């Protein structure tokens, strides 16, 4: 076989394996649970943990430790109830209360990602990590591998100057520039879609029209029987993330402002399960004394 | 004022300045004459070195020595004819000759760029060099600061996936994907337009439509009492190369195979500059004896 470098069995007991691959371990010094993704043996690596590193949200995954060896291992926080690609896969669907609060807090961790200038690009069930086995959880988005950094662009640079010598198709990509972040709402269009029905908007089950041409077009496969049980609200939402312009398409802070996502119930379900969490790391408070 | 690094001062008598700034030097070594290019305090500097020290073109500017100090300074072999712009400069227009002999030297350094995965992206008269004052020269590419190099694109590598989650734009993409480097056969076209017609083809002097908006209709400047002195092979040329799809575009190898190109006295021409510029290189030979 192989064996694990001796600067992380130093810190860590490694145990289990979880799915790059992904090892259940123990931290020495605390005897907690944690998550080891290995990365067999780099450019993607050091900008995922630069990445991990910045980002400080609570429904964003958090890197606490990480090794350079013949391998990467990159030390994250264990999450319990595993994958929302679980929770989904096959014909399973979620109640849609419980869709709401899951789709409540992928918008908070992808607005927060916009905000501060990170585009994932490879949002999917299966980089959405449940908190506990409980369906009312917290969520956390994973895996940065594909993450792109936004930055001063070569077209800002290039705009500066006189365009005598630049080509035509510069100056037509302006018109779309800096809408790269669409791509994540379009994901999340499509996680929010399998959520309330079950089932995917693209697939090459049970149709002619190939999967490129289904979504180009943005003709996704509605089945009015599945969608009779979610309310129209939920199904105006994935509409208007579901947009084939991506200057068109809603954005998190749109999304955040939709009819759907206005109830106090969930939103407070929510800030219940953060405070729940935070219980254990909470510091004492500095009081105001009348 | 401010000093040069010691490490420069070492093996380079400073001298006038050029022209980023650019200063004339002489290498201590050989009393021969360089051309130091001072670079103010980074990420392209990294880019433009590697790019320099890999190439190996006639026609294309050597890097000869670097230091990394309070600036950066890349020192390059030293072009006495100067910058071709000079030689358009104001209303001045080349003999169709000299253009053929400059323009297919061009080519030919962007058709070896282009072979080993370097689009240059700032092709202009102000970055190619002429070897001497006698209008029969050797030119040279330079200036590699916004250069590109092309290898492996996340396009790849989100294509070897299933698109389920893949946004529309991105599909929409692949369309165009690999024809970056047809910005640089627009930029030699319109270099070849002013070099042959002494004038710009986009120009916001003595006109109501916007630079951008000549540059992406393609409608450029036609003057015909400027244009009736030129050939008709060479103003084809010009159109194939100033075409608005850049997949109908000119490529450099088209442009070398058009009957403008097919002069076997300007090829000549060119050999002859070459051999004489070698001729202080060249070792002697392992010679063939029956
Ligand atoms: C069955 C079980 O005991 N599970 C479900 C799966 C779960 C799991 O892989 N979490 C995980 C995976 C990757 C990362 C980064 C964090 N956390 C552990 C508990
Ligand atoms: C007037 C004169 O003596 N010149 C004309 C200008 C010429 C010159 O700047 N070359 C140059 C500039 C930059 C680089 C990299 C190489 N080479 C030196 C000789
Ligand atoms: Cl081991
Ligand atoms: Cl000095």
């Amino acid at each position: 076989m192989s064996v694990y470098p001796k600067a992380l069995r130093d810190e860590y007991i490694m145990s289990k394996t979880l799915g790059g691959e992904v090892k259940l371990a123990f931290e020495r010094k605390t005897c907690k649970k944690v998550a080891i993704k290995i990365i067999s043996k780099a450019l993607n690596v050091e900008t995922e943990i630069e990445i991990l590193k910045k980002l400080n949200h609570p429904c964003i995954i958090k890197i606490k430790n990480f090794f350079d060896a013949e391998d990467y291992y990159i030390v994250l926080e264990l999450m319990e109830g595993g994958e929302l690609f679980d929770k989904v896969v096959g014909n399973k669907r979620l109640k849609e209360a419980t869709c709401k609060l899951y789709f409540y807090q992928m918008l908070l961790a992808v607005q927060y990602l916009h905000e501060n200038g990170i585009i994932h690009r490879d949002l999917k069930p299966e980089n959405v990590l449940l908190s506990s086995q409980e369906e009312d959880c917290l969520i956390k988005i994973t895996d940065f591998g594909h993450s792109k950094i936004l930055g001063e662009t070569s077209l800002m640079r290039t705009l500066c100057g006189t365009p005598t010598y630049l080509a035509p198709e510069v100056l037509v990509s302006v018109g779309t520039a800096g809408y790269n972040r669409a791509v994540d709402c379009w994901s999340l269009g499509v996680i929010l879609f399998i959520c309330l029905s079950g089932y995917p908007p693209f697939s090459e089950h049970r149709t002619q029209v190939s999967l490129k041409d289904q979504i180009t077009s943005g003709k996704y496969n509605f089945i009015p029987e599945v969608w009779a049980e979610v309310s129209e609200k939920a199904l105006d939402l994935v509409k208007k993330l579901l947009v084939v312009d991506p200057k068109a398409r809603f954005t998190t802070e749109e999304a955040l402002r939709h009819p759907w996502l206005q109830d106090e119930d969930m939103k407070r379900k929510f800030q219940d399960l953060l405070s729940e969490e935070n219980e254990s790391t909470a510091l004492p408070q500095v009081l105001a004394q009348p």
